């Protein structure tokens, strides 16, 4: 369909069926639950193309082809009422941005913009007027989409509005009233003293302020941006305090400056790392090489609490996105490496899985439920991390909502406004740590996507692939070393350009003159205020010397990263924004005026302290307590938050959340290698204990620090001063007792605990409005969060290989408890108390600073000495949970006696005091106990018993059995929360299969069977000649797994060349010079239009490049490998590859969820030259994909493929049989197929990532006897030997 559309033409192309059977059934079932009699429903994707010029027959065919993607679902003829769901008018979906890029890269410049909607066909002849509105409501997100009655109504999405002019606020003509009116109208939230400041400022300038100027000032002076609370003077209980909160945090750096390279001077802190081989492609040669040099470590943690309460998916996604920009914009450019995620919400109240302690207290109509946040939120956060390409290796998840007698008496305390935390680490070059000076005349650039009106105002938008393109530019820049063109760089976040640019020039001691019309925009109707202040994502601002512009342009064009020079740095510290369209100046202000601060804040507050009531144990029994606690989400298995996120990208992940053969999510901390050629690395851990703040503020803070330390303790670090902390403070400022509580908590860690331990807090953030208000009936209600300190610990690691996990060994052993609680056994504010709807009397706390320090030092000694078999610290759920989780990870039993822990067994088992359980060889018990005593821990150390083969979890006290149960029974209970979450979020069949598998104790876990010598380097004789064949390491925009792929071929003797698709189109690289080629993994074009489709079609539609690939494949001796995204791409290039007529397609996983797993596969017999000598081998491999399901045309196609013998890899369960059961087979591929080859065996494509696990240290779990090389290194060596 082609119809007139403004100055353009809009083409409407019907797509493929949009909903799988279980999704359709889920909708129908939801209609009956609302009494809406719907007989049937059918959905179909519909595409809209805004054309600025005609498409000839060939181009039209290409467009239609581009829009043919997705699973081959059941098609039906439209019947019933049409309800078209599309993005809301005035908004452009990320799908649109990415789909339009593909169209352009396929030579279809006539396509102005591509957009997509979903056409629903509902058969229901009974519904009234309101019922139809209820049906429509169930088919769309009210915050992001709209429902239309005709496909033609999609024309509204492409309306071109004329540029709105700037508006002045008539201060000179109406007086102060004009500022008061503007304050209310524009929602400036200006204080009286700020209005006074602006009044004098403009009266002095003798002109009316423009709306844009007032808006810029208001955002810059918001609590979020200025951090007034953290810089305020204090008066506590009638006594003026010497330091501000920020000053007390800075005290930790003053006491411990050790290893710190940068703190409180950038968007992230930097600490010393290790000298290792930084691997990247040279600018002049394009060849990947190791560069021995210090890879310093950067760290940052941020939050996106408010946005997430309104729109969870975008809120969490941009939470990660904004934090990733902070990392890349550190110093003069840096590279993100790994991330962490945190979530705090109210009770889940899962339908049909209600827990005893949960009560519905209602909530504001304007926000989403805790369950909605934990459903869409994690997916959004993982969506950004997966698409951008950074592993998410650690995090926390707490649920809390209860009517408690706290500091301000009986009140509702919880997280209606959630904590959505995102952070991570990165690496940076020594000479790029410090920001450079900005020379006068420097070009001020905006790197990133075009602006839109996003700064409904709380609904964000994420395009991870755009940020990936930007990161590639930043990488090319720091990779130029001393030639790095970046003089200064900063991320664009709150306030948008209105905050970012003034801040950039100000930090350089310069001013700046900008041109409004030079900024890239996706919506012409935006006013100067909107263009300058919108909070559009994936944008960076930087300064570049004028003579370096041509080089910068070259770098951006090659990566397809949009950029625009929008201004120039000036000597005069003045801010000027000109508008060439309206011929005026929206902004004309001296920086000292715009950035001028109103009088410092002074908070005169008083201490409120809850009394705390003894725990009522009337309804409590140890057995029932165990069952309830394992059912608290905070304690329960976190699989639904772990497998949805990539944990292997970069190939530098040594320790992820999933532990052992049984892949149980219980790792206490994350560990990454510093490079692909070293055992040095980085570790991340989190400590948090918010509920404790409802009884004791300082205790909660001290415990957060303490837990971060106990979680990271079993990693080889050494000096405690190596551990650096990020302190993120969440609180309901102004709420009774919270202010004084915050000061006391900050003082407890900044002035006392951390300085005594030798811990620096060089970074941090604060969120001061953690409370929600609404009217339930006729009365007002409020939900206030406890003071919530989240401590994230980061540290350089001495040896990644020596990290211990909770996986118990069944060899002769001794289990020893290190009770830092010193027998206090506090039960206040514990999982046990919460589970029984109580708060308790007294909570845990750091009982002895010296012993905590001694504990860390003792653990470091034991780790370095290799005297530990396992370690698991105590936190939520207490000793009971610690022992249970170790039993789960080791898939064994436990026999322990707690008689020495006190007569109160409930308190002994459930207290959440600091400490944990170490497992040591029986023959080492005496020596270990002696070592602990040397650190003064003698009275805190207790021998509990031993881990034993079997399924019995037994706790005794002398001759009395305290608690006894099947370990498997506990394991399954502990898994029920993630089961229920997966069942409602994903394909229920898959969720059930994964859960049921856990109940089978006979599962042997991942295990290996090799058909060859893993240590035999069959490529060695070839490498020894010095002759190194080149391999084209192919990448398209969005590809993110190229570095490790290059490193794998390098290890095998190849000269890895970075070949971007732009290089092929530009003629800079020709495939005729290569004998080997590899298509890498990632999210090319964000997988829009089908994973690997845009990449493949951009090749097919550009006849010159299509011919280049076809010629390559048709040569007699060439070899090609396609992995993950590359496998999908090559499968869409069948027409160019000989012997590939039987290849299947790769579509959406049966689970309908991204699967990041460590799966067991078996190498099958095929012509594959890359798998030579490996047939019959069975070993685990990294799986990380959302569209890896093998899909054939029909069974004739499957039978043909199989009979031809082209299947090279198959998923097998732990018992060793080919399987289609989930998650053994993570995607649902028929006959477990996950790799196929051509008839001649010269081309092989596979979904798993061999290159992410070619190093043994990068294998989540692996046999203890393996050396540096894993089985997967053989693929690359086979390639080298084959080329000869
Ligand atoms: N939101 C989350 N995202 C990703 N991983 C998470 C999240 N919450 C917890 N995890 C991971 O799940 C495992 C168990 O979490 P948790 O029980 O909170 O750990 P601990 O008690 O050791 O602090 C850890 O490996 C942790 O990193
Ligand atoms: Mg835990
Ligand atoms: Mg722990
Ligand atoms: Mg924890």
């Amino acid at each position: 369909g082609l119809v007139p559309r403004g100055s353009h033409m809009m083409e409407i192309l019907r797509g493929s069926p949009a909903l799988s059977a279980f999704r359709i059934n889920k909708l129908l079932a939801r209609f009956q639950a609302a009494n809406l009699q719907v007989h049937n429903i059918y959905a179909e994707y519909v595409h809209f193309a805004d054309l600025n010029a005609p498409l000839n027959d060939s181009e039209q065919a290409q467009l239609t082809r581009l829009l043919q993607y997705g699973p081959a679902l059941s098609s039906h003829t439209p019947a019933g009422k049409l309800l078209l769901v599309t993005p809301r008018p005035g908004t452009i979906s990320p799908w649109s941005s990415k789909a339009t890029d593909i169209a352009h890269n396929c030579g279809l410049q006539q396509v102005d913009r591509l957009e997509r909607g979903v056409a629903y066909y509902i058969e229901a002849s009974t519904l009234t007027a309101e019922q139809w509105r209820q049906v429509a409501a169930e088919l769309h997100d009210r915050m992001m989409e709209t429902v239309f009655s005709s496909l033609t109504d999609a024309e509204k999405l492409f309306i071109h509005h004329q540029p709105a002019p700037v508006s002045s606020v008539d201060l000179l003509g109406e007086g102060r009233q004009a500022l008061i009116d503007a304050n209310l109208r524009l929602g400036l939230a200006l204080a009286e003293d700020e209005i006074d400041y602006l009044q004098e400022a403009f009266t002095k300038l003798g002109r009316n302020p423009n709306d844009i100027e007032l808006y810029m000032f208001a955002q810059a002076n918001s609590e979020h941006c200025r951090h007034k609370i953290f810089n305020a003077d204090w008066i506590i209980d009638g006594k003026p305090q010497p330091k501000s909160l920020f000053k007390m945090i800075k005290n930790t750096f003053e006491t411990t400056p050790d290893y710190v390279l940068s703190a409180y001077k950038d968007n992230a802190a930097v600490m010393e790392g290790s000298a290792v081989g930084r691997y990247f492609a040279d600018h002049n040669t394009g060849r990947y090489d190791f560069h021995q040099e210090p890879a310093h470590i950067l760290m940052k943690v941020e939050t996106h609490n408010h946005p997430t309460a309104i729109s969870p998916w975008p809120g969490a996604a941009t939470g990660s996105g904004g934090e990733i920009r902070d990392e890349g914009a550190t110093g003069r450019g840096a590279k993100p490496k790994a991330g962490l995620v945190g979530f705090s919400v109210s009770n889940l109240r899962i339908p049909g899985f209600e827990q005893p302690w949960e009560e519905d207290f209602g909530k504001p109509e304007r926000i989403v439920t805790a369950l909605d946040i934990m459903t869409e939120g994690p997916l959004g956060g993982a969506a950004f991390n997966n698409e951008f390409g950074r592993p998410a290796l650690t995090g926390y998840f707490r649920t809390y909502e209860e009517k408690v007698n706290s500091h301000n008496g009986e009140e509702l305390r919880g997280y209606h406004k959630p904590i959505m935390l995102a952070g991570g680490i990165g690496n940076i070059r020594a000479d790029h740590v410090q920001k450079g000076e900005i020379v006068v005349g420097a070009k001020l650039i905006v790197l990133g996507g075009p602006a839109m009106n996003i700064g409904f105002a709380s609904v964000q938008r994420d395009n991870p692939e755009m940020e990936r393109r930007c990161q590639e530019v930043i990488d090319r820049c720091w990779q130029l070393g001393d030639a790095n063109p970046i003089l200064f760089i900063h991320d664009v976040g709150a306030g948008g350009l209105s905050n970012a640019m003034p801040e950039l020039v100000s930090d350089g001691g310069r001013g700046g003159k900008f041109e409004l019309r030079d900024i890239l925009s996706d919506e012409p109707g935006m006013s100067p205020l909107e263009i300058w202040c919108n909070e559009s994502q994936e944008r960076y601002v930087l300064a570049v010397a004028a003579d370096q512009l041509p080089l910068f342009d070259e770098l951006c064009k090659r990566e397809r990263a949009p950029y625009a020079v929008i201004g120039d740095a000036t000597e005069e510290q003045h801010l000027s924004l000109h508008d060439n369209h309206f011929d005026n100046q929206p902004i004309d202000l001296p920086l000292d005026v715009l950035l001028g601060k109103t009088p410092k804040m002074t908070r005169d507050v008083q201490t409120l302290k809850a009394k705390g009531d003894a725990l009522n144990r009337a309804d409590i029994t140890i057995a029932d307590a165990v069952k309830r606690v394992l059912h608290l989400p905070t304690v329960a298995e976190k699989t639904f938050l772990v497998t949805i996120g990539d944990r292997t990208v970069t190939g530098m992940v040594a320790r992820d959340q999933m532990v052992g053969p049984w892949q149980v999510p219980v790792a206490d901390c994350a560990v990454t290698t510093a490079s692909l050629d070293s055992y040095y690395g980085e570790a991340m851990s989190i400590g948090e204990r918010a509920p404790v703040a409802l009884l004791d503020f300082a205790a909660s803070a001290r415990l957060a620090v303490g837990e971060a330390l106990t979680n990271i303790a079993a990693t080889q670090i050494g000096d405690i001063k190596r551990i650096k902390l990020s302190a993120n403070w969440m609180a309901a400022a102004g709420h009774p007792g919270e202010d004084a509580g915050l000061y006391d908590a900050v003082k407890a860690v900044g002035e006392e605990l951390c300085p005594q331990l030798g811990l620096t807090i060089p970074v941090g953030k604060d969120s001061m409005s953690m409370k929600t208000r609404w009217q339930e009936g006729n009365e007002q209600r409020e939900m206030t969060s406890p003071l919530s300190l989240v401590i994230s610990a980061f540290a350089r690691v001495e040896d990644v290989r020596h990290t211990l996990t909770p996986q118990l060994s069944t060899e002769d052993n001794a289990l020893l408890l290190i009770d830092l609680g010193k027998g206090h056994n506090a039960l206040g504010a514990t999982a046990l108390a919460q589970v029984y709807r109580q708060l308790g009397d007294k909570p845990a706390d750091v009982r002895d600073v010296a012993q905590l320090k001694g504990f860390y030092d003792a653990m470091q000694a034991l780790v370095a000495a290799r005297k530990l078999l396992a370690w698991h610290d105590r936190s939520d759920g207490g000793l009971l949970v610690t022992l249970a989780e170790m039993a789960f990870a080791g898939h064994c039993g436990v026999q322990v006696d707690i008689a020495a822990l006190g007569d109160d067994h409930l308190a002994a088992l459930f207290n959440e005091e600091l400490g944990g359980v170490i497992q040591v060889r029986a023959e080492d018990r005496d020596a270990v106990e002696a070592l602990l005593a040397q650190y003064g821990l003698a009275d805190c150390v207790h021998y509990l018993g031993q881990a034993l083969a079997g399924d019995r979890f037994v706790i005794t006290a002398n001759d009395q059995t305290v608690f006894s149960e099947s370990r498997t029974t506990l394991r399954v209970w502990w898994a029920e929360t993630t089961w229920q979450m997966q069942r409602l979020r994903d394909n229920p069949q898959c969720a059930d299969q994964e859960h049921e598998a856990k109940a089978n104790d006979t599962d042997p876990g991942l295990n290996v069977k090799l058909s060859f010598d893993i240590n035999e380097d069959i490529a060695a004789p070839y490498i020894a000649t010095g002759a190194r064949p080149k391999v084209a390491v192919l990448r398209e925009q969005g590809v993110n797994s190229h570095v490790e792929m290059a490193a794998a071929f390098h290890r095998a003797g190849f000269d890895a060349i970075d070949v971007h698709m732009s290089d092929l189109l530009g003629g800079r690289i020709g495939l005729g010079n290569f004998h080997a080629l590899v298509a890498c993994g990632g999210f090319s074009y964000g997988d829009v239009l089908g994973a690997g489709e845009g990449w493949a079609k951009s090749i097919l539609f550009n006849h010159r490049v299509r011919d280049e690939f076809e010629t390559f494949f048709h040569r007699p001796q060439t070899l090609a490998l396609g992995v993950c995204n590359g496998c999908q791409m090559m499968s869409n290039l069948r027409e160019l590859i000989p012997g590939s007529e039987l290849w299947p397609r790769f579509v959406r996983n049966h689970s309908d969820r991204f699967e990041a797993r460590f799966s067991l596969v078996e190498v099958t017999q095929s012509p594959s030259l890359l798998l030579q000598g490996m047939v019959g081998s069975q070993m685990p491999i990294a799986v990380s994909h959302g569209e890896g399901r093998v899909e054939v045309r029909d069974d004739a196609h499957l039978a043909a493929l199989e009979s031809k013998g082209l299947v090279a890899l198959r998923y097998v369960d732990n018992f060793g049989k080919v399987t289609e059961t989930y998650p053994a087979n993570p995607n649902g591929s028929p006959n477990g197929i996950t790799a196929v080859t051509t008839e001649n065996g010269r081309v092989t494509i596979m979904m798993p990532h061999p290159e992410r696990v070619f190093r043994t240290v990068a294998n989540s779990w692996h046999p203890e006897n393996w050396g540096e090389d894993s089985p997967w290194m053989r693929i690359f060596r086979n390639a080298r030997k084959q080329l000869g």
